[PDB]
């Protein structure tokens, strides 16, 4: 059963879907299409649960008649009784400063073996497991890695036994949450995951879908979208608001980020999908933007598609940049970057730098960030002159052969701010 633990050691934070994965969890009997199984494990490690040995020579078969990348493909073995990884395995927070967890919940659906799952995958990945007692669903969660999480109003109805503070206590104290946004829902739908409308792309931007004027969501979207483009992120500036309109029910939201790579379900017309594809390499330049069709036996749906069967996996040695960047016309007066950086790995950390750029002018310059104290590292710009404009991201490397920057991304889309003073 749904075993409830003490909450991790402090302090916590939930990592978000657009932070380093390790790996992508699919599940067999398959609800997605061969094709994105094959592009997923062309760069990324593909963890496919199989029920059995039996099970798990038959995915092998099918994946290599498919041409998919075996050297990427790993299994579990562990009864399940769907293919939605997205809602039932668990939610991923770094604690005790650096490790790496897994949070167990209760499914919010009547399908135990679905609901055992965490347990498996915990010990698959070798990382510790905690017990959040909410009744939760994983499509109807996401966070911007830095303490912000968005959900429909079920994690609130859901859990009515619970006032909405126990409700966000438990938010903070298994995940880090410092805003649990559980939003109202007009309509107090039966069933409502926020991956249907909304999606973080980056910590200052976030996705909302958009139907045309006369559907009958129409204004309660418009309403979320004015929301949170007149709030401030967790960059200090206004959210970015991206909209992906759906003509017919699309599922433009319902996306996969991994790693630097975007997987977007398409279901047509032809030009509504490239409508909302070019919403999405508008908002994350550098990222390689994929439509994907679903499979005729398991199509998509407008309230299940990629993102439902699909659940990104943290990397348990994560080599993690924390980092509030400096932008545009309010990164002054004082002009100074600090990033934390920890190894999960408990690996060397060497070297951390900001490689940066004045006025668009040459390649990036690499200089090494003080490390002030154990994991805090900083960097003033100084020599700089009234309106030159900055190019900058954090790039830290360590002795298990890990390389991050932040932003992910890195390079292709550093932070930009101009000198003011
Ligand atoms: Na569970």
């Amino acid at each position: 059963a749904f075993q409830e633990t003490n909450p991790p050691a402090g302090p916590v934070r939930a990592i978000a879907e657009y932070e380093r994965s390790a790996a992508v969890l699919v599940r067999y009997p398959f609800g997605i299409p061969m094709e994105l199984i094959k592009e997923l494990a062309k760069n990324d490690k593909v963890i496919t649960i199989v029920a059995s040995e039996s099970q798990k020579n038959t995915v092998i078969t099918q994946y290599t008649q498919s041409g998919v990348n075996l050297s990427n493909c790993d299994f579990i073995i562990a009864k399940t009784d769907s293919y939605w990884t997205r809602d039932y395995t668990g939610w991923f927070a770094m604690y005790d400063t650096n490790k790496v967890g897994l949070v167990d919940f209760i499914y919010n659906r009547p399908r135990p073996n679905d609901d055992e799952f965490p347990k498996y995958e915990a010990q698959y990945l070798g990382i510790e497991m905690f017990g959040m007692k909410l009744k939760q669903t994983g499509g109807n969660y996401m966070t911007d890695g830095y303490g912000s999480a968005v959900q429909s109003h079920i994690a609130y109805t859901e859990n009515s036994s619970l006032s909405q503070a126990q409700v966000n206590q438990k938010m903070k104290d298994y995940l880090g949450i410092t805003h649990h946004d559980v939003v109202q829902d007009p309509n107090g739908e039966y069933i409502n995951h926020v991956d249907c409308w909304g999606k973080y792309l980056a910590p200052n931007k976030i996705l909302i879908r958009k139907v045309p004027d006369n559907h009958p969501q129409h204004q309660a979207l418009e309403d979320m979208a004015a929301y949170f483009a007149a709030q401030t992120c967790a960059w200090g500036t206004k959210y970015e608001v991206y909209r992906a309109l759906a003509t017919n029910e699309q599922p433009y939201t319902n996306s996969l980020i991994l790693n630097n790579r975007v997987f977007v379900p398409v279901n047509g017309p032809a030009s509504v999908d490239n409508d909302a594809l070019n919403v999405y390499k508008t908002a994350m330049p550098g990222y390689e933007i994929i439509g994907v069709k679903g499979a005729s036996g398991t199509p998509w749906l407008g309230t299940d598609a990629l993102h439902c069967r699909t659940h990104e996996v943290a990397d348990k040695g994560y080599l993690y940049i924390k980092h509030y960047p400096i932008l545009g016309e309010q990164a002054g007066p004082d002009y100074k970057i600090e990033a934390d950086v920890v190894s999960c790995a408990n690996a060397t950390i060497s070297p951390v730098q900001c490689y940066y750029r004045i006025n668009g002018s040459g390649s990036f310059k690499a200089a090494d960030m003080t490390m002030e104290s154990t994991g805090h590292y900083t960097y003033s710009f100084t020599g700089l002159n009234k309106n030159d404009k900055v190019e900058y991201y954090i790039s830290a490397a360590d002795n298990s052969g890990r390389k991050e920057t932040y932003p992910f991304i890195g390079e292709p889309d550093p932070f930009k701010f101009t000198c003011m003073n």
